């Protein structure tokens, strides 16, 4: 009982925008402080106050875009608090022990993006901010002439303006960003965006706040009232295994929790399909990007940690959620052009966890790093007929995607969602000229909650994958249980 | 500069419902009277009052469904006027150049016509000027197998057992000649009327709500949002009209600009179907509800000297291309479009048949339906294409292509060449085959841009064997004639 | 009714009992209309209870409902009141409780409230108080 797949290697169905592989860092818990920003004279080795171990890991992963500063924090932030002499910035401390000293602000974020080579994506404050304030932020960042804002930027140490495309006009406006009706947010959106200018040769890509989960009415109102004034519309969807008040743990979970988690993750396909169908009615040429800028798993925090800091472990279950979710974005790459997993470090479904100077790479990191070959690749036409798995055959056993990279290699990625047995897959390759050869890598575990710890940071990591044969133009593979695999094919 | 196509012969994308090949006959002009119904004692040879030359042609074409009685006539018709003893049927005669509706063709004659043809009946009830009880009683008259005044009347009138009928239109053209209704108002009437249309015995109704005219997307949105749970199908109406309303242009003797405009307006169907279907997707993402394109086709000025009210127009190779390209568009949308009905069957608009007393002819449109019948209930195959352009600014595709697999495993590939000036080279690669294949072909073409059939010369434009292709291995290279519709039949093994 | 009320045509249940409308469904239900308006009004008189009749909005007409009230309650000369007298009830009956349709959101026409409200307002307009009868109009 093999799954079967045909790849039409000569038939391109679209481009997987590299920004599908995006990330998100809020001023929350240890995502910014400790996770990234340590300060210049921290004993943690760093470049301009940003820790080097994280920088190198993220550069290796080819991080394409980073969204900051939130999240809920964005519609509470006043950006002027985070610029100027670092020592005189605004400080807040709540003992009920959270500290925001604003040492990481606009200059530090823009520097971080330059060091990583990624695009900045900033969310401005609609909920508690003013139109002038947001307009001035853009001017501060991008204007090259003389004005109070651009002069202030130069005094603060950046002589030439920066470039920025991605600009969120508020975030989470239906909830923590002002508890707004869609019709009211649409009006504020139209007003605020009006004053966000393109200075010099910078071109903004304005993004309106989109729906939470299955709020289709939100998407309809925003498209109907504001489509001509946006470049992009967001969408937020978290995979939460249990109920809100008892979500379940990141490790030590039951087999039922495995199946539920994956089934909830796959709901993304229905969401994206239905939101995109509404977008099609108002924007049939697909001008406007759909931006899935919050996704990932959300569990109860690790026992004994502060629930407000959202610290959770990351297992092979999380790797499968990431791999299957990225595949869903690939299938929707005609409309989805950016996505941002929540969140980068020490918060929710992170690629990295830190503990002082130590860090580890999660199983989620390994998926992003293995799948980077799909960034800006051409999606190829594939068709499939796959075994079922799970309690009632409710899940596909295998998720598969194929793309062609700019040097002509083909990458095929495969997730096996069953933790109990391996998955046979037969792949036929059509439309090739040459013969091809293949190598592979696989990420798997011997436990359903296999994870990395600071003491054992390499229990779950990629390994060479050799359990396939390629005879002519069939590639038959035996995927391990609970695994994510990538095959690289070279022609000639 | 060949157009290129790849057919994945092992990859099925959908089923082309046979009802895509449907037809439409209104009580208008000579579509019903003379076109079909001549009366039992006519010297025109006939079967129970229906002329035999038309019956045989329509059976050969494998007509799958026939919509009656309208059109605008349906929201004016009171069905009880069309049953019972012929001499007590309602009679209307207008001298203002003369028009007779004697109701000799009514419910029993229509159902007989469908049984003779082997096609499904599709009846449109009267919402605009009718009542809820009236429509309910029509369904009961036709379908109930028990005892009641309606079922007993049907038995008195000569049909003992009930008929089966699926397709039932709850009003027609309600935005215009069926009551000038706002969508919100129609949707409420629709919900009310449909409530009383019952499934008697083992009959199952397929209730169809009146859908949009052309690009009235608001109509589709309101009907889907207010009435989707109460319908099985939603209609759509789009005519290809070359010129303005007041001067549409002629069926023959037209300019080359009129050729290009005609075809470009026909292809607009694709955008309409796409956009209406997108709205349907929002409210019915599983595609339960059928899209029913129950009026389409060309509409020209009438033939000079004929009554404009009778809608009589000629039919040329231009009309064949419209039909072939439009059917291909329906194939591409066969995941949602499950019926279509070209307007109209005989002597009216884009007809398959024209008659003149006892003589008849088959139009170029007939030949397309008759050639493309191999696509009825076939499996649509995955094809991809990269085609030359044609027309003044390369605004048109030179070629339209569709492939399907029939129940016996043969593959049919149909191809339209939209350029009247030169032939079209097409290279087709076949993937996913086991055996070798061989191929035969037929083509419909003309030497003139307005080539048509007349009663004196009824065979100027008709299908012929097509041999101008080679099949080496799994490439099929073809040279399509100018202004042509072609079908290739491939047999494997 | 019930669902039957927005399918009933009251004229089917009056006149010589033997010539009333008959329906039979073998899939074995029989409606011979032997129990109609006169029989119901008699039943209420025998029991000493008030009659409460539901008229047909969903598949009925405004005139039909208006004529039902007139048939039952008018004491003068008209086609409806004369028909009542021929059918054996010389003086009119009294009736208060009159339902203007039933179950109109479902089996009585699958109506939106806003649409039923408009039909309600239209139908009720023509339900008159004849002689000393006073109707008590009930909306679904
Ligand atoms: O990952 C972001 C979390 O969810 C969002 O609602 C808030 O920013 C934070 O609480
Ligand atoms: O197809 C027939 C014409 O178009 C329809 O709209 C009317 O019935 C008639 O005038
Ligand atoms: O008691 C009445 C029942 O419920 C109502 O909906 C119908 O009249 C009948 O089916």
């Amino acid at each position: 009982v093999a799954s079967r797949v045909v790849v039409n290697a000569d038939r391109v169905k679209g481009t997987i925008n590299r920004n599908i592989y995006g990330h998100f860092s809020e001023h929350l818990g240890r995502c910014i402080y400790e996770g990234l920003w340590v300060g210049e004279d921290s004993p943690i080795p760093n470049t301009n106050g940003i820790r080097n171990d994280v920088l190198e890991a993220l550069k290796q992963m080819k991080i394409p875009v980073l969204h900051w500063p939130g999240g809920c924090f964005a519609d509470e932030y006043h950006w002027k608090d985070g610029v100027g002499p670092r020592e005189k910035r605004k400080r807040m401390v709540n003992t009920h022990g959270v500290i925001e000293n604003n040492h990481f602000g606009t200059h530090e974020f823009m520097m971080l993006c330059e060091l990583l080579g990624c695009e900045p994506y900033i969310s401005g404050n609609v909920g508690s901010g003013t139109v002038q304030e947001m307009s001035e932020w853009v001017e501060y960042i991008t204007f090259d002439g003389e004005s109070p804002m651009a002069n202030w930027r130069r005094e603060n140490g950046r002589e030439k303006p920066w470039r920025i495309k991605y600009w969120g006009v508020g975030n989470e406006n239906w909830g923590c960003g002002g508890n707004m009706r869609a019709e009211y947010y649409a009006d504020l959106y139209r007003q605020f965006q009006t004053y966000l200018r393109n200075y010099g040769d910078n071109k903004l890509h304005k993004i309106a706040c989109g729906a939470w989960t299955a709020d289709y009415h939100w998407t309809e109102v925003l498209m109907k009232q504001a489509a001509p004034f946006m470049h992009g519309l967001s969408l937020h969807y978290y995979t939460v295994p249990g109920p809100w008040e008892k979500k379940g743990p990141a490790t030590g979970f039951t087999t039922d929790e495995w199946w539920v988690t994956l089934k909830k993750a796959l709901f993304m396909d229905e969401l994206v399909t239905k939101h995109s169908a509404i977008m099609d009615v108002y924007d049939p040429d697909k001008r406007i990007d759909l931006i899935v800028d919050e996704w990932g798993t959300w569990y109860d925090v690790e026992p004994g940690t502060n629930p407000g800091f959202l610290y959770q472990q990351n297992s092979i279950r999380d790797a499968l959620v990431a791999g299957a979710t990225l595949h869903i974005f690939h299938r929707h790459c005609d409309r989805v052009r950016m996505a941002n997993i929540a969140q980068l470090v020490n918060v929710m479904q992170s690629v990295i966890l830190t503990e002082g100077e130590r860090m580890l790479l999660t199983p989620t990191y390994h998926v992003f790093n293995m799948f980077k070959v799909h960034q800006d690749a051409e999606l190829l036409d594939t068709w499939e007929s796959v075994e079922r798995t799970g309690p009632e055959g409710e899940l596909p056993k295998v998720s598969v995607s194929a793309s062609r990279a700019a040097d002509g290699k083909i990458h095929i990625s495969l997730c096996n969602l069953d933790f109990e047995t391996g998955a046979s897959v037969d792949i036929e390759l059509r439309g090739l000229n040459g013969g091809v050869s293949a190598t592979g890598t696989t990420l798997t575990s011997g436990r359903i909650d296999g994870h990395n710890t600071f003491d054992e940071p390499e229990r779950v990591k990629p390994a060479p994958f050799r359990d396939f044969k390629l005879e002519g133009g069939h590639l038959n593979a035996s995927l391990p249980p609970m695994s994510v695999t990538v095959l690289e094919l070279t022609a000639g």
